[PDB]
């Protein structure tokens, strides 16, 4: 149907905006602490601690398969990256501190992304 096509154009547009958001967020991680899944070879007990792992590579895979239906679902995954890290690692670690900085700097980006999604009506 034409309606289904229109929907898919909207999803494609959202995906384009979210790709830009994701790039901007990952720039705020120059250490690449959050670029890849935490390795279960180097951290074998990780899944005992964290029930829903997330990282930028995994987000990007879902993104390019148009797997985010709205900004909220994307934000959920971003929050998982930050929140998992702040649980697993202690406050005095480079990991925890990197998560705080990512959260603080990313909020700026996400604040405007929400306005843009609403404004352009991508949902
Ligand atoms: C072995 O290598 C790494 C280990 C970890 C991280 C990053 C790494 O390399 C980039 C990040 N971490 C998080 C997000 O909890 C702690 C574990």
């Amino acid at each position: 149907s034409m309606e289904q096509v229109a929907m898919e154009l909207r999803l494609t547009e959202l995906t384009r905006l979210l790709r830009s958001v994701l790039d901007q967020l990952q720039d705020k991680d120059p250490a690449r602490i959050f670029a890849q899944p935490v390795s279960l070879k180097e951290v074998p007990d990780y899944l005992d601690h964290i029930k829903h792992p997330m990282d930028f590579a995994t987000m990007r895979k879902r993104l390019e398969a148009q797997g985010y239906k709205n900004l909220h679902e994307f934000e959920e995954d971003f929050d998982l990256i930050i929140d998992n890290c702040m649980k697993y690692n202690a406050r005095d670690t480079v990991f925890y501190r990197a998560a705080v900085r990512l959260r603080d700097q990313g909020g700026v980006v996400l604040r405007q992304a929400r306005r843009e999604v609403d404004s352009i009506g991508l949902e």
